[PDB]
């Protein structure tokens, strides 16, 4: 059917001849897998700088699969996939590779905390923070409006890119949701949580949520009706808006389109 071959296509699309591409110097490692710097040959004859993510035929095909989807997705806030190679070891176990444009200012996160120090980036404005917020509250919308769940939304899996634009990318107690953490049950609004959570790390340039509380204690902690404390300096109208993130009951949680508005609207209304 339609279904069928529009997963076809998809699949077709993702797949980069290995030869294309080029491995360079390990960026990081772990128990997960690698970060590679790249190169990549492009259909124009030219090279292109890229990140290399490294990690049964199920689980060969099902990596295939999710990255043809993700490959698929056309938004500036969202990470673009340029493709995927599958590298087999010496031992015979499949390696998986992820190919994504090369950013040179990280993760987020990283960011943040460099930018209190000296030599990183200057002290980010309010303004920027915020603006921070809406490209990922853009990319979360965009997502959502293809039923797509992220399910590990953190400052950390949020990317700059070249022009200062954040995008959503890698789709961890602190960050789920009271429902998820109850009956392990994660929907669109537990993205929202999450996204929540996220807001906070930004307001706070770059903290692990909850300090003083340690990641057993959480689920306790959320069930007395405790949660991450407004910020200093964190504007009373942005803390409400994140603390909606939060309510309770998932339904009540505002979708992401409604969170986008409310942080653009904020922005400009800032001089
Ligand atoms: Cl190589
Ligand atoms: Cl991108
Ligand atoms: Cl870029
Ligand atoms: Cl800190
Ligand atoms: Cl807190």
């Amino acid at each position: 059917g339609s279904h069928m071959e529009e997963l076809q296509n998809k699949l077709e699309d993702v797949v980069i001849d290995r030869n294309l591409l080029i491995l360079g110097r390990i960026l990081g490692e772990g128990e997960f897998g690698s970060v590679m710097e790249g190169n990549l040959k492009q259909e124009d004859g030219t090279s292109l700088k890229v990140a290399v993510k490294t990690m049964s035929q199920r689980e060969i095909e099902e990596f295939l699969s999710e990255a043809a989807c993700m490959k698929d997705f056309s938004h500036p806030n969202v990470i673009r996939l340029l493709g995927v190679c599958i590298e087999m070891s010496s031992q015979g176990i499949p390696k998986p590779m992820v190919i994504l444009p090369f950013m040179k200012y990280g993760d987020l996160h990283t960011y943040l905390l460099y930018s209190r120090l000296e030599t990183g980036p200057r002290h980010i404005p309010l303004q920027t923070l915020l603006r921070f917020m809406v490209d990922i509250a853009l990319g979360m919308e965009y997502l959502s409006n293809r039923n797509f769940l992220h399910r590990d939304l953190a400052a950390r899996n949020c990317m700059l890119r070249d022009d200062m634009t954040v995008c959503v990318a890698d789709f961890p107690v602190k960050w789920i949701a009271i429902e998820s953490l109850a009956d392990r049950v994660y929907t669109s609004k537990s993205d929202v949580w999450a996204f929540g959570v996220t807001m906070w790390e930004i307001a706070t340039r770059g903290m692990t949520p909850y300090p003083g509380v340690q990641n057993h204690e959480m689920y306790d902690y959320l069930l007395h009706g405790h949660r991450l404390k407004q910020p200093e300096d964190c504007l009373d109208e942005l803390y409400e808006i994140m603390y909606s993130c939060w309510r309770t009951d998932p339904l009540d949680r505002p979708t992401f389109s409604v969170l986008r508005l409310q942080l653009e609207r904020l922005l400009e209304s800032l001089p």
